[PDB]
């Protein structure tokens, strides 16, 4: 097992530093800056906390001109990004500012590209050409949910045509990222909470592997997951504790890292199976992790019982996997999350509806072990 | 405690893949490639292990042209440094492959920067200039020393002043590192040792803190340490072994990481006390930092007991200080290292010279511990 890794987006991280927005957008626009402010509908909730205020009090502290462009949705549509692509173009922009999550980081990103670029963008989202450049983006990150602030993905739907997409490539890296901790204060408890799963589920999804030889990998992912297990239910707690955060977030962008997952063979099947539950009941991601997680690994600990034992010796310090299993339960639980289905008044219903949609056009699903589609309703009565 | 964090090296990990030297040539090159080979005496040792064959036969199979460049010694020279930047604009090289270690590296990172200006290097390297472009150079690492194939830095010494220099800058960063970790296996025995000890320390320096709220971070510097711990002793004894030499170069370069250290602040006491006895007389670095690292925590047991608990339960799995020390010092031997001065025929002569040396102009050295002059010939005195 070999791998490569590069990541060029710049990482400033700590609270009180309101100046490095400025500072940053300085460091990499061309000559004069004049910046695309990027938020999520009117600024609404951005500038309910303070966000708005301290950026561009640091935009003026450097005296670079900024037109604002929002309203970017959670699922981000072309819409918008065409028509970001207009104001960057006829207004000379030499850099866009995401200020919010993923949804208007992703639409930054296609904004960005599309500003440097002769044709149009949705080439580069629908396997067309492969984007060679891009303009030039910062974030400030207002929730440490799924590292697009560190990525080279942007996910953008075009509702004309029902039809969304992703595209992966190095100009993607955001040139920058801010993450201050603070930003997890306001968050409200469901979403932290399932926040935290989703960091945990996302090195779990890299450590059960069959792949071989990968012990210091074994180990980082180990030490982030025992973190996440240790400081989330004190953050769930002490909501506006600047260490607990400071963990949980550092913890996250750990996560989306691949220096401690080495090219190491993840496995998707939780994330498929929650995906089709979450697609049919209003049920946020992070909540169906820690219903499905247990499930699967009940139902894959044969494979190769040697790791299970790992994990949960050094997870949970115990080597009897029910058990384990079990602390890992509990400790969803200490995040304030009901772990079955019935609980969320999801019912078996759908789960042979759910199992063929997981599957799609495929006899099986997952590489720890293949999953057909009866094994996967096995998993869904596992979590009902 | 805010940090930040860039690092923008593409790393290629793993063995079997001689192509990504060429291929990786191509993805960082103007235009049409034609590179500079740079490799230390003339490619002695570097052709004597195949790794002068496997390159040339992935330049040839890019049609890469390519000129030699030879004879760079320990402590890279301008002398070559000047000669190279002559190389590199008569021949209109667009691209440096450095073939060696840290000597060629900083060669090849200070021929890359002087390549595209317009003035003396060594006007970068003496604090008169910033530079703001370099070149680009690639990497095949041939031993994972300090990381210099990762690191911004370059150290060279005018030999007509006897005055060196270091020039630290975010363009010096390689374009990308090819890391094959069988490149271990011809390493003498205590080079390797010494090697091992080196990714310890670096991590210790690190980990031995005043600061506080690391906890995450501490977790990944304890993750690589006890792999350094574990595996270190194992690579002695089966020195063919690829798991077990992956494991300890993926240590190396995760130690020369700043996402595992996190802006915590970092003590280079024992390392500016072994300088000075490295100064002296013949001595690896790597085996004075394990005679003196245990003489150093044993004078600074008192500091933080608890962050000295915290290491020993983590790493050796003991909350008693003095056992862990004697664990630690165990694993030096478990090396083949003996662990006192005396041992080497170092007497205790220069005990006062090397501590005023260390301390040059200052009153004390140290972060975690202030040390006086009297402190260090104490630590000296522990190490006899
Ligand atoms: N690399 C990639 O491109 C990548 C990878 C995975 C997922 N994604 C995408 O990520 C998106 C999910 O985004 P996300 O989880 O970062 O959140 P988000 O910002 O899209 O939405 C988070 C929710 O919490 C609120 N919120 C955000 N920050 C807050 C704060 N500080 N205080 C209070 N409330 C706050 C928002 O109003 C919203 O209701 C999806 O579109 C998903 O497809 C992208
Ligand atoms: N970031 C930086 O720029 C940085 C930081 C710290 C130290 N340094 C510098 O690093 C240098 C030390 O270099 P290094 O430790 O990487 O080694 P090196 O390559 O400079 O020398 C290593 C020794 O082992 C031999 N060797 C190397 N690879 C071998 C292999 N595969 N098989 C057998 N023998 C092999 C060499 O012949 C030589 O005797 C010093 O100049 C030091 O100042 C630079
Ligand atoms: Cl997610
Ligand atoms: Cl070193
Ligand atoms: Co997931
Ligand atoms: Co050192």
């Amino acid at each position: 097992d070999n791998f490569n890794y590069k990541n060029d987006t710049k990482i400033i991280f700590g609270k009180d530093n309101y100046s490095e927005i400025g500072k940053n957008i300085k460091i990499f626009s061309k000559k004069t800056p004049k910046i695309l402010l990027h938020y999520e509908a009117d600024g609404e909730l951005i500038k309910k906390l303070g966000i708005y205020e301290k950026v561009i009090s640091s935009l003026k502290e450097f005296d670079i001109e900024f037109i604002e462009l929002g309203g970017v949705v959670p699922n981000p549509r072309l819409s918008l990004v065409y028509e970001g692509i207009k104001i960057c173009k006829e207004e000379n922009i030499t850099f866009i500012l995401a200020v919010g999550g993923a949804s208007v980081i992703d639409s930054a990103k296609a904004i960005s590209l599309g500003a440097v670029d002769n044709g149009d963008v949705w080439d580069f989202f629908t396997a067309k050409r492969i984007p060679q450049d891009t303009l030039g983006i910062g974030v400030v990150l207002t929730i440490p949910g799924a590292g697009s602030e560190m990525s080279e993905s942007s996910i953008i739907t075009d509702e004309n045509k029902k039809q969304k997409a992703v595209c992966d490539t190095e100009v993607n890296f955001p040139k920058f990222a801010i993450l201050n901790p603070e930003v997890c204060y306001t968050i409200p408890d469901r979403l932290m909470a399932a926040g935290i799963v989703d960091i945990l589920s996302h090195l779990m999804e890299r450590y059960f592997t069959k792949s071989i030889d990968t012990a210091l990998s074994d180990s980082l992912i180990e030490a982030t997951m025992k973190i996440v297990i240790k400081y989330g239910p004190l953050l769930m707690k002490d909501r506006k504790n600047y260490n607990y955060c400071s963990q949980i977030m550092w913890a996250a962008t750990m996560a989306h890292n691949g220096m401690i997952a080495c090219g190491r063979v993840a496995d998707w099947a939780s994330h498929r199976i929650e995906h089709e539950i979450s697609g049919i009941y209003d049920l946020t991601h992070g909540i169906g992790m820690a219903i499905i997680f247990p499930a699967w690994m009940k139902y894959t600990k044969n494979i190769r019982p040697q790791i299970f034992e790992k994990f949960f010796k050094e997870v949970f310090n115990t080597v009897n996997i029910d058990e384990g299993i079990n602390k890992l339960e509990e400790f969803f639980k200490s995040l304030g999350i009901n772990l079955k289905l019935s609980d969320y008044g999801i019912t078996e219903e759908y789960f042979s509806l759910m199992a063929e949609k997981a599957l799609g056009n495929s006899e099986t699903l997952g590489r720890f072990m293949q999953l057909n589609k009866q094994d996967i309703i096995n998993i869904l009565n596992l979590a009902k």
